[PDB]
């Protein structure tokens, strides 16, 4: 019975036997709740690509808790140079780890790490899809629609992290038509709103997914679910 | 009512209400009919992927027009380094601009900048889905066949510009996979004959493509058809 | 009636009229049972991706060879400031050399280039589909499942390897769903057991893939079967 945070932007915050966050983008995100130091105990990181609104506190966070960064294989490379602990994978690659299995998904994105002036290379975007104690989270990253989701369908998904706020990623019409690819048992829009620029109409999105069968939860930063 | 003209090789300009022209290689292209010179006035300058064969005059064209380039992130923060104005988007996003909606397509191929001896990471390639006045352009960009195409067939899209050239991108063959897959009201070949590597036989494109159903204009570099 | 040898990891040589090998990882390979001196001529090289266990010993075998290097443009960019030769291809392009067509397939995964500690921007991955004297080989590259491989299915692929060693690129489960999209006459499991995190049981992956009625040769590395 783990709960599951949402965190704003497109940071996802799972706390059970082990605690596991996802793109933990807290330090300047707008949006978040809670300070570095609001965090649980991390026993692993997940970086679905390299933009800092995603890639975001992982090294200070993995650092103080000898937490591992799970993450693909170029951005691993570079996180180790910064001294993180990583455990690296690629898309469509998946490994049973202590807690359960993560999968990388596929993503239509791009994965580019600004470091200092300089754009390094960070391999593909991807999402996550994990399995913990028989229940799926599926955690899309930033992406646009794209047809590898229809092979997620067999999975039949518990939560899916859907981003909706439109220009870097899905606006509300296509992640309406992913949700629909998915048919997970809920999905959870987010990152939107966090900027004027990727501002979305959230209720709107609730309403015309509910209309195609599929339950919508919206959770504000902070708020939480059970798996 | 806007005109659409193709000036050889990917480069596509847009004549309305405002004007734009995507994958601007201009300068050293051999079949383009005219000089930087002879461009109208340009509002905006849509880069499909980093290649300079793509990218071309777009940092000379945007700073004598102060023109706004719309590609993804990693792209624009090249040109953005370079004193350029850009709104950047990326893979399956959308905005609506003062002339239209803009939304990047998923491509499959690469997306190099080629900044003197160094190739520098441009994001990954897309290509253009434009609907202006409820009229609808679909620009491919460099890419080979991607079930992706298949998302664009419910936009009941105007006109498609696809590549046929091949060895880089689509040969003939595929193309007319990719138009079945589109279908389009009419396509437009492009992306050929600029280079003999790029040979392409773009009267069998046609003939094929319009045994599928699927209307084929071939326009000669310096030729328009009105939307 | 060409000689098809699996020398471990990915490693495909293909001995015909002329001599092919694919992502000639020999050098540091725990499972190739040959040395580079080893090698017979060679007159191209086929590189699907950046990584080293791929790339490998490509510049000392091609200039030892005069050989060419195939490869997507970035790549074929980095080895020509090694002095090497190549003919550039990009995702989904194709072209017909002296021995055959080679065409670029799309691939989920990333390409990085490790020079130095220097991550190098490599292009998208591929895999290849190469079609000799009228039989046709398919290498996936590293690559996760991804719907892109059903567009392989009508071309009717005599032997198909694929990566079934997990974590970076598809594990057992997911191979067998490739196979069935793919529907190759012969599949060939490959990129297992050389290291431990990417065990494989590769009994099973035969025995499950076998089951969907698509048959399946264990190669083990130094092996070969005649196309
Ligand atoms: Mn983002
Ligand atoms: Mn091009
Ligand atoms: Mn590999
Ligand atoms: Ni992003
Ligand atoms: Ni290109
Ligand atoms: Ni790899």
């Amino acid at each position: 019975g783990m709960k599951v945070t949402f965190l704003g932007h497109a940071v996802v915050l799972i706390e059970g036997k082990k605690n596991i966050i996802i793109d933990p983008f807290i330090s300047g995100n707008p949006v978040c709740p809670v300070k570095l130091e609001g965090l649980p105990k991390i026993d692993y990181i997940l970086v679905t690509h390299g933009h800092g609104d995603h890639l975001g506190d992982a090294v200070e966070i993995a650092k103080k808790n000898d937490a591992t960064v799970i993450s693909n294989y170029e951005i691993c490379h570079y996180l180790g140079k910064k001294g993180v602990k990583t455990h690296a994978m690629h898309i469509g690659g998946s490994y049973l780890f202590d807690f359960g299995r993560v999968k990388m998904t596929p993503a239509v994105h791009g994965s580019g790490i600004l470091d200092g002036d300089s754009m390094i290379y960070g391999g593909n975007p991807s999402g996550f899809l994990i399995t913990i104690e028989g229940k799926k989270i599926y955690h899309a990253g930033d992406t646009g629609l794209t047809r590898e989701m229809e092979l997620l369908a067999e999975e039949n998904v518990d939560v899916a992290f859907l981003p909706i706020g439109g220009n870097f990623v899905m606006d509300v019409e296509d992640a309406v038509r992913a949700a629909v690819m998915i048919k997970p048992k809920k999905v959870v829009p987010m990152h939107y709103g966090t900027w004027e620029l990727i501002f979305a109409d959230v209720e709107l999105f609730k309403k015309k997914v509910e209309e195609k069968g599929v339950e919508c939860v919206i959770l504000e930063p902070g708020e939480s679910l059970e798996l």
